[PDB]
């Protein structure tokens, strides 16, 4: 009931509703582990010819996405059956998975694709997409099976199913110049610009190369596809880390991109390039119903305002999904789905290194973000008057479900401003995790620093006016809520409120006031108010750190069972 409303249905392979003659992993929360990195922290291991997982369709489907893990540096197949009749072969491959690092060098996570001595493999799961020539009814038994000739072994994590409409044709051949076998995207855009009666271009079903950053200028431009399953923009797969996509300047304010998919060719993170859409001051641009993969980001906006991001799918990128800096204001990020982003899936960063003030007035609504391969599902870094509402986040590999931080990351930065940053209506399932190193740390349980479902981090910038309300935190890895001040700046927390929050079976505490994260770090400064904040069945205590935090005040307004 919370998050994005998407046309596809996700079914976990390990659900005991599904018959299998293979191996269900028992869950853990461990990076670089096939259960830890899986959706729902488990998957079904198919290991020998004839092993299968049998799903039952709850909704008709003609298209299927298998999130899976196969061996490093292999491509192959796994079989799919409909009611016991074999119907195709998924094309599975570890070409975009397996990024290498070390427990002590987790800052390199996402950047290094080559195996080497002493390196652990992370980011183990990738996706295979398959469309079948039949719409199958609900109640169909869809069997994922390892036949002779299929890959040696495979971890089956989940299957999304979708009933995909037929491809939409050119809305009007007189108003949209058509990409074709003889006409490239670039050429169609030239003809559009040069003929004032055209509203833009139509990209039809098929696979179209994008080896370029396509700049949209001149006037508001409409870029329309036949559907994400049918219109595929394809970065050249023979190459790697090719910066392609769209750049939308202010000349093309009011432009539209919709109903297509873009398949990148990145195999590791690169900082600078790699965004599918570049927003430099763009305004009133609508990005709608696109499906992006294997880019660094879907979108990175710079001082772009009044834009709409609606119904998109962001899967398997190497850094953020959607992020915005430099006074990017009054944008609507509504009804988007993210899975397997390589950094925070949905974020707002008030960086001012390009002459912009606060990110203000933005709305991040009906969002779903799972399997965050690094950092948080939702991250808010400074800003003012920004709303995060009706969110579902789950299975972060390393970090909180929600990060609220005034840390500059080394840039010219504004902290939180005069109006509340609000987080209203969130469900976070199995969020938090392990990252960085915990040398000299208090409350030390392992090699790493441990992160609660929600992290309130005072950095080197002001941290104030934060309202967290109507949040359900189910089985966090460690804590529900975690308050932490960076030393030595010791920025004081004012006007933090937590209302109607349930923390269900946190393994350690429901509330952790960080006392010494690291050598050189001290307790948190400021305070926070608590109303109807319920901690149910903690592992150790309901709240940790109160007595050791003399510079932090806990205001128990009412309703608190701790
Ligand atoms: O305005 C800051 C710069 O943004 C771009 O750089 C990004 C990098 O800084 C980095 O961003 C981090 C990001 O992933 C996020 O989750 O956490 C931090 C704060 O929210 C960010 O610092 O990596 C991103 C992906 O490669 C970069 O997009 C611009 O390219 C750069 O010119 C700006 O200076
Ligand atoms: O995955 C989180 C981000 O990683 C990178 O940014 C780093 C900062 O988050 C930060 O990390 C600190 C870490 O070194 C250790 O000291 O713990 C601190 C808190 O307990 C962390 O805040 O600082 C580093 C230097 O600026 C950054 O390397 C990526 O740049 C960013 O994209 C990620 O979102
Ligand atoms: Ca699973």
């Amino acid at each position: 009931g919370r998050g994005a409303n998407m046309p596809f249905t996700i079914m976990e392979a390990e659900s005991t509703s599904n018959a299998t003659n293979g191996t269900k992993l028992t869950p853990n929360f461990k990076p670089g582990d096939y259960a830890g990195e899986a959706s729902g922290r488990s998957s079904v291991y198919l290991d020998a010819t004839g092993e299968y997982v049998e799903f039952t369709l709850t909704s008709p489907a003609n298209a299927f996405v298998l999130r899976n893990a196969v061996a490093e540096n292999t491509t192959g197949t796994v079989s799919i059956y409909a009611d016991g009749v074999s119907k195709g072969k998924f094309n599975v491959s570890s070409k975009f998975s397996y990024l290498y690092a070390t427990p002590s060098t987790l800052g390199r996570l996402g950047y290094d694709n080559a195996p080497g001595a002493g390196l652990t493999a992370y980011w183990l799961y990738e996706d295979a997409q398959l469309m079948l020539d039949q719409v199958y009814p609900a109640g169909t038994k869809i069997k994922i099976q390892k036949d002779a000739g299929d890959v040696s072994w495979i971890y089956v994590d989940l299957l999304e199913t979708e009933n995909v409409a037929p491809p939409q044709a050119n809305p009007d051949p007189t108003k949209y110049v058509a990409v074709s076998a003889s006409k490239s995207i670039d050429q169609a855009l030239t003809e559009f610009r040069q003929d004032n009666t055209k509203k833009g271009i139509y990209i039809p079903a098929g696979e179209w190369t994008i080896n370029s950053k396509i700049f949209l200028y001149g006037r508001a431009t409409e870029i329309v596809g036949a559907g994400p399953w049918y219109t595929k923009l394809v970065a050249p797969q023979s190459q790697s880390n090719t910066d392609v996509g769209f750049n939308i300047s202010a000349a093309a304010n009011g432009s539209t991109i919709r109903d297509l998919s873009a398949w990148g060719n990145y195999i590791n993170r690169v900082d600078g390039p790699g965004k599918f859409i570049d927003g430099n001051g763009m305004q009133n641009v609508t990005v709608q119903n696109i499906w992006v993969e294997h880019f660094v980001c879907l979108y990175w906006g710079v001082n772009s305002s009044y834009n709409t991001f609606k119904n998109n799918r962001i899967k398997n990128t190497f850094a953020d999904g959607i992020n915005m800096t430099n006074g990017s204001s009054y944008n609507v990020i509504d009804n988007n789905y993210a899975r397997g982003t390589g950094d925070a899936s949905f974020a707002l960063f008030s960086a001012t290194d390009s002459g912009g003030s606060y990110n203000v007035g933005n709305k991040y609504t009906n969002l779903t973000a799972t399997n965050v391969r690094r950092a948080a599902a939702f991250a808010v870094y400074g800003g003012s008057d920004n709303l995060f509402q009706n969110l579902y986040g789950a299975d972060t590999l390393t970090y909180p479900g929600i990060t609220i931080s005034s840390y500059s990351f080394g840039y010219n930065t504004l902290g939180f401003g005069d109006q509340d940053t609000v987080i209203d209506g969130a469900t976070l399932d199995r969020t938090g995790g392990d990252f960085w190193t915990s040398v000299g740390a208090d409350d030390k349980i392992n090699e790493y620093q441990n992160f609660g479902a929600i992290w309130i981090y005072g950095g080197d910038r002001a941290i104030k006016n934060i309202l967290i309300k109507n949040v359900d935190i189910n089985n966090p890895v460690y804590f529900g809520l975690m308050f932490q001040s960076m030393s030595p700046n010791n920025m004081v927390m004012q006007n933090i409120r937590v209302e109607n929050v349930n923390i269900n079976n946190p393994s350690r505490y429901g509330i952790k006031l960080v006392v010494r994260a690291e050598q050189g770090q001290g307790p948190a400064y400021g305070g926070a108010s608590f109303t109807n904040v319920k901690v149910n069945n903690p592992g150790i205590s309901a709240i940790y750190g109160e007595a050791q935090s003399p510079n932090f005040t806990v205001t128990r307004v009412s309703g608190n069972n701790w």
